[PDB]
């Protein structure tokens, strides 16, 4: 007997990377579904009994410890921001607008630029800060983009803002998480030349060595470096998820396990 | 010499609860401002050198540990939700709308209700879950309301869902944070009868003992208890802030210290 598309989709929802189950092995849908429901119930029961931590929250906490311990100040800035923060940043069709003059932030950079400028009046060189939190863009497009995702951005301004120090921070960070990567040359319209941090064909991060001409519009007038990483992409690599939706804030998956059981 | 309103406001921005400084003591504005700028720079320098943790993030982590250790599953659910989640919940003019069919969640309850229903199919009784994260309402109105604030909601469904267990969890929680409180009877249009958790005239939490008639609309069909707390109000009490804006996500204050230095 052959599986319908609806049946295959249901089994794919219930399958996890650790399974070694063939959906097209001739076993009827009913037995594959019952087997996978039992395994996923067991998996959630184990999480509930023994760990109880959300993957996104736990990764945020692990990242926070890494950067606080290396001298970076932890920032929590608004998610709902002025629409004016563009074209002050220079996408475009991807912005979720809110009322008339606001939007959901698509990136952390504008608030962090404001903090770098302000903190440089008070703190010793170099200024090192980071933020982790939700960002929003109109794009889902399958297995690597979410509309609601979680960004880490760290940055430094003053001394030590060289390409080699930027690459060394990225290397120490991804070594800490156990993720292999390479660095490639890329570009974008906001920052210009970028380094891209790649895991295979998956972009984990865009990183920048300043100064860039945009600095003047933000009152930034010292060398700087910084990088942005999406946490759901990190989780996708760490847990070998086929689709990034497994990693997202959602009511449909808990730690990559279907909640429809 | 007398201070203008603009001068008093500037000094109030720079004053912190720990100061014992009189703004109307006859000293000129210039010397009060210079003294307070020096103290606040020192304060930020100390944070940068020795702790580097954001107050909201650190409190989120402390709360997360408290509830995970007591058997509650940590949830991270979407912040951008369907507008349909009302009037399915039953405010009203306070919702930030996004595009046509979405809004910024004003509360955590609908996503947590969905998780309780789903998890009860997989997990043993009782089901215990919680979430911490941003919520949004159109109201600032001074010293106790923010438009972007951070909610803790914990809840339990099944056995043990009594008023006395709810009060005991609240008591253990606020004792852990070192915050005195009392419980009063209140009501609201969404849940009906509520307990209010009060610190003086400041509402820290609204809590509910189910079942309530709204349960049927969410597929909830067991006893339940739950409570919501605003983290910025907890921080306001803990740090004796005069205005809740000191506690909020912001680019204008870092851990209650003005960033305009
Ligand atoms: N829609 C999205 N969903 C999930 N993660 C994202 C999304 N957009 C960006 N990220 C993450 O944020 C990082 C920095 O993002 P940037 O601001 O450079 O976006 P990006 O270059 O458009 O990413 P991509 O080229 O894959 O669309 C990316 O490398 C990725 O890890
Ligand atoms: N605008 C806000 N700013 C900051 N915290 C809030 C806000 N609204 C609610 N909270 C917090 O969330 C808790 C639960 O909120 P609920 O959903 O009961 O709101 P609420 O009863 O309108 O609060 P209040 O009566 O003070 O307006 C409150 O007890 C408070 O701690
Ligand atoms: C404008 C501006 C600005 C000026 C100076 C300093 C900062 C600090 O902020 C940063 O760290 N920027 C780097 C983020 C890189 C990823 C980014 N989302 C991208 O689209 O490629 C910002
Ligand atoms: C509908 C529904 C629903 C049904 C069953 C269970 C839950 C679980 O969610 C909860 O814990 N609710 C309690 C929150 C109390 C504070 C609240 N913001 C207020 O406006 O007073 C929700
Ligand atoms: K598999
Ligand atoms: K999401
Ligand atoms: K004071
Ligand atoms: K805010
Ligand atoms: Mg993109
Ligand atoms: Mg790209
Ligand atoms: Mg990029
Ligand atoms: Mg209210
Ligand atoms: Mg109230
Ligand atoms: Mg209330």
């Amino acid at each position: 007997p052959a599986l319908t598309k609806s049946q295959t989709d249901r089994l794919e929802v219930l399958l996890n990377p650790k399974d070694e189950i063939s959906l097209n092995s001739g076993k009827p849908f009913r037995e594959l579904e019952s087997e996978l429901l039992s395994r996923r119930k067991k998996d959630l029961q184990q999480i509930y009994a023994e760990e109880r931590e959300n993957y996104l929250g736990k990764l945020e906490r692990e990242i926070t410890r890494f950067f606080v311990d290396r001298g970076f100040l932890e920032i929590k800035s608004p998610i709902l921001i002025p629409l004016e923060y563009i074209e002050r940043m220079g996408l475009s069709k991807q912005i979720f607008r809110v009322d008339k003059n606001f939007c959901l932030r698509p990136m952390l950079a504008p608030n962090l630029a404001n903090y770098l400028r302000k903190l440089d009046r008070a703190l010793p060189d170099p200024i090192k800060i980071f933020e982790i939190g939700p960002c929003y863009r109109k794009e889902s497009d399958g297995k690597e983009h979410l509309e609601e995702f979680t960004m880490l951005n760290f940055c430094q301004m003053g001394s030590g803002c060289t390409r080699e120090n930027l690459e060394s921070i990225i290397t120490d960070f991804l070594n800490h998480l156990g993720i292999d990567f390479k660095i490639v040359g890329d570009s974008c319209m906001v920052f210009g030349d970028t380094l891209d941090v790649m895991h295979g064909d998956l972009e984990l991060s865009s990183a920048v060595v300043g100064p860039i001409p945009l600095d003047r519009e933000w009152g930034i007038d010292k060398p700087w470096i910084g990088a942005g990483f999406g946490l759901e992409r990190l989780l996708k690599v760490k847990h070998d998820f086929k689709n990034i939706k497994r990693a997202a804030r959602s009511g449909s998956y808990y730690n990559g396990i279907s909640t429809n059981l």
